[PDB]
């Protein structure tokens, strides 16, 4: 069955998938934000999903941000998540980095796991 | 399918819980009293060993709480095969000293199903 | 079916796991880097892949260098990726980090995902 998305505001982008390969679906910032060096900061999608059974949705980095000092913080969307999807982008750079609306800004990736039942025992 | 069995090493572990039915994993407490200065990071022990299940690791993963206050995770690669106590790394990338309380949940392991193929060398793909 | 590779020079070392319940094949660097604190280098493995189905890879950290400060940026090796398999060292220790050829550098890991449809509603 399809992932169901909404649009919280008209400013968010639906998440993007360019070839078959491609391991996740683009992230898009629904505003304009500044990061200073040494900071991070919560970008706000606007996109709210029900997220696939057995699976969390890895907010994941682009290379080409990764390379620009630009890593990301947090990151896991649980299948219970019903919330607006945050993006916590580190500026680990040098200078400052700029955020407009519309840029991608990571990449979801739907990511297969496992729920066991925890015993505890004895010894193992 | 079959329960992952766990191991309290000492009467200090808590043991892993879920948050939620929908929950991403497992949530990881730590078992001793730590204070990470800032730009420094701290191997927080939890005191928990588990028989991993077969065909995944466990990915030591954040909360976000703790990364808004500046705190990552280094490492967190649990293998399928480790059976010693499961260490989490905490980064504290803030401006100030971050305080782990012995019972304070840390980070959320996530058992995230692998693949492991045979590998085969070739002159040309 | 196997994991095809190509070594795009002499240099490269086969991917290999370290024990059979191993989650990760190590990755070795191709060349040698030097990486100030507070800086990172994109390293070379001269390693290419035929990824597999419904996978990605993800260059993941060993817990050595990740105690030492070094850390992974980036890391999301698409399944139609056949190009040379880079890896972000990120140097958050506070000396200055040798990388000599051959040394190994990271694991790969094998992720199993969806590729699920997006489909846009009012509500979830
Ligand atoms: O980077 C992140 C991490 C989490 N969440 C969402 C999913 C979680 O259900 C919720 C709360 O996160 P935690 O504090 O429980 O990690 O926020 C995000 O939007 N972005
Ligand atoms: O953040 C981490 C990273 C690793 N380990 C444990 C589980 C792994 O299976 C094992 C890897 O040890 P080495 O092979 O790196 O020595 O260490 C942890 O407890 N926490
Ligand atoms: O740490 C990384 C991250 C990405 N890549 C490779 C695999 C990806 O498919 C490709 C990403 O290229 P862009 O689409 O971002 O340009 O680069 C690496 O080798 N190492
Ligand atoms: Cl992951």
């Amino acid at each position: 069955s399809p992932v169901r998305f909404v649009k919280e505001t008209n400013r968010a982008k639906s998440p993007t998938r360019q070839s078959p390969g491609a391991a996740g679906y683009d992230l898009y910032s629904a505003y304009d934000y500044t990061i200073p060096p040494g900071e991070r900061q919560l970008i706000k999608t606007d996109i709210s999903m029900s997220m696939p059974k057995f699976c969390y949705g890895r907010i994941a980095p682009r290379s080409g941000l990764s390379l620009k000092g630009i890593d990301i913080g947090g990151g896991v969307i649980d299948e219970d998540y019903r919330g607006n999807i945050g993006v916590i982008l580190i500026n680990n750079g040098k200078c400052t980095f700029n955020v407009n609306t519309g840029d991608r800004i990571a990449q979801l990736i739907y990511q297969r796991i496992y729920y066991p039942e925890l015993e505890e025992v004895q010894s193992l």
